[PDB]
């Protein structure tokens, strides 16, 4: 089997991005954030706690004639960006572009944090890194791609992230008609239950390419490029008046400058980041300083190669027994 789904962005600057799921029978399609950096499919349900929910679409379970409380089982998770949610689960079928997992595990949440109630265009996660993050207690549950796995004709799937424009999300096969030249694999670790890999340099505008190996992780779920401070000080020392501020939170600069693209070595390949996938805009309405879109991983702990850099790629997550990250320019 494959599945096939467009991903939307949430917004004009690509915040996030968001894809339709079908959850339960007859259908309730919610639009959720797919996340490489997670591992747990949750939504906005009839059990959230009401002052949390402000206009996202809600799966409410008594509905669903194949819906199946999961007695027991609870679930609590806090992302990178101090945001989280918690609730308890059904197992119900689940349907992304076509493909189809039955008993897959859809975490209804009680409770959300504020960012998640603010944002009114997602109504939930879809969860793609792998299993063993999963937080469902006491029994842990396998993410949608970990289900659909053996049936698919391929053990994979594909990201391809849109700059200000829908892109797709596909499930078990390649498509070779949505990418220009090869696609360069590369070795990953599942030690920490990422999709985490070891790019081999980088180079800012039409400089010279550093060779540096730079461990991180690709994150759909995350929105910017979080990279070791060196190598984010060299690309902001290429911006006149681009200056880190604490009282911001990251590096800004100004509205009116031009900026560099930032390319990535994966093996002997190079994905070129556009100037302009690094601008996010304004600071707060009206002023002349925008955000940055490659910041400082000092302090994560870890390197995340978010939406700025994978939106500039072809890329695929390869579920094979030994998993794998291909990459190529589109």
């Amino acid at each position: 089997s494959t599945g096939s789904a467009t991903t939307t962005p949430i917004d004009s600057l690509d915040d996030a991005y968001i894809t339709p799921v079908q959850i339960g029978t007859p259908a309730q399609t919610l639009n959720l954030d797919f996340d490489t950096g997670s591992s747990d499919l949750w939504v906005f349900s009839s059990e959230t706690t009401a002052s949390e929910v402000d206009g996202q679409t809600i799966y409410t379970p008594s509905k669903s004639t194949t819906a199946k409380l999961l007695s027991g089982a609870t679930w609590s998770i806090s992302y990178g960006d101090g945001s989280s949610s918690s609730g308890d689960v059904y197992t119900d079928t689940v349907s992304v572009g076509g493909l189809t997992v039955t008993g897959q595990a859809v975490e209804s949440a009680k409770k959300v944090s504020s960012s998640f109630t603010e944002d009114s265009t997602i109504d939930g996660l879809l969860g793609l890194a792998f299993s063993t993050l999963n937080t469902v207690s006491p029994t842990q549950q396998k993410t949608f791609f970990d289900n659909a796995k053996a049936s698919l004709d391929s053990p994979v799937f594909t990201a391809d992230l849109g700059y200000h424009a829908p892109g797709t999300y596909n499930f078990g096969f390649i498509d070779t008609t949505a990418y220009t030249g090869s696609i360069t694999y590369t070795a990953v670790s599942t030690k920490q239950g990422f999709w985490e890999w070891t790019s081999t340099g980088y180079a800012v505008g039409s400089g010279t390419f550093k060779s540096t190996s730079i461990d991180g992780i690709a994150d759909t779920g995350t929105t910017l490029l979080y990279l070791p401070a060196t190598v984010v000080s060299a690309y902001w020392a290429q911006v006149s008046g681009a200056k880190s501020s604490s009282s911001v939170g990251g590096y800004v600069f100004p509205c009116s400058a031009t900026l560099p693209s930032f390319t990535f070595g994966v093996g002997s390949a190079r994905i070129v980041i556009p100037g302009d996938y690094i601008d996010f805009g304004p600071i707060s309405t009206g002023s002349s300083s925008c955000f940055g879109g490659i910041q400082s991983s000092a302090g994560i702990g870890i390197n995340i190669f978010g939406d700025v850099a994978l939106k500039a790629a072809f890329v695929v997550f390869n579920g094979a027994t030994t998993p794998t990250l291909g990459f190529a320019s589109k």
